[PDB]
């Protein structure tokens, strides 16, 4: 009625809640390997998710995959932050049901301090009063949002879904935002969508430093994860990509 019909089917096609498999006395390594499986499980949920997204089907099936791989980080630690915030007010970390991370789980200093770096989004989403209609828009502008050098071979198609996206953003915004504040809500919203850039990039560099020191850490990663870690993690910190921004 008074929602939009994209964005109830957003809401529709949203994943069911995946459990990491933990068993909760943790170790570093136990802990990293317990997340590589939750990012396992939550890789797989992404792809099946892609595949009702109203618009991505419709794309070069190369394409599809290309964006699956450079986006599929920043979508996970965006759910960390929707999860965070709904579960635990974004005061703990909410990885899954069976994965939730207060300071006191945080020991080793790097890992807290990625955890500090992951913290920002569900404290955002706090500040901001993000609703679940203006999540589930930006959500698909994050799957959107980084594209190769020379573009992609739907690119046409590409910007018409983008377009058609930020005009879904757009009518959750003014779901409860006046003009000006509206006007006013769409660039912070769209801010924070290009901030993520940068805060990946330390998740990025942190993911590949673990992977290539897999066996030395005593850590696992499931086949799918390594697949998308190998093929374009060392090409996206190189910066052989194109980051889309909404302001400059
Ligand atoms: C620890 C670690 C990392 O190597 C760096 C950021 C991490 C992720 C952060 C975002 C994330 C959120 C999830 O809910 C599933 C699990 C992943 C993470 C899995 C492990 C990663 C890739």
């Amino acid at each position: 009625q008074l929602i939009p019909p994209l964005i109830n089917l957003l809401m529709s096609i949203e994943p069911d809640v995946i459990y990491a498999g933990h068993d909760n006395p943790d170790t570093s390594s136990s802990l990293l390997t317990s997340l590589n499986q939750l990012g396992e499980r939550q890789l797989l949920s992404v792809v099946k998710w892609s595949k009702s997204l109203p618009g991505f089907r419709n794309l070069h099936i190369d394409d599809q995959i290309t964006l699956i791989q450079y986006s599929w980080m920043s979508l996970m630690v965006f759910g960390l932050g929707w999860r965070s915030y709904k579960h635990v007010s974004g005061q703990m970390l909410y990885f899954a049901p069976d994965l939730i991370l207060n300071e006191q789980r945080m020991k080793e200093s790097s890992f807290y301090s990625l955890c500090l770096t992951m913290w920002q989004i569900p404290q955002e989403f706090v500040k901001l009063q993000v609703s679940q209609e203006e999540f589930l828009c930006m959500k698909v502008l994050l799957l959107l949002n980084t594209i190769p050098l020379e573009g992609l071979r739907s690119q046409t198609q590409f910007e018409e879904m983008r377009s058609s996206y930020i005009r879904e953003l757009i009518k959750a915004i003014g779901l409860r935002q006046g003009v000006v504040s509206s006007s006013q809500r769409f660039y912070q919203l769209t801010k924070l969508l290009d901030n993520l850039h940068d805060l990946v990039k330390q998740l990025h560099l942190y993911c590949l430093n673990t992977f290539i020191q897999s066996r030395a850490l005593s850590v696992e990663f499931p086949e799918m994860m390594s697949e998308v870690i190998a093929a374009q993690l060392p090409k996206i910190l190189a910066g052989m990509v194109k980051p889309l921004l909404f302001h400059k």
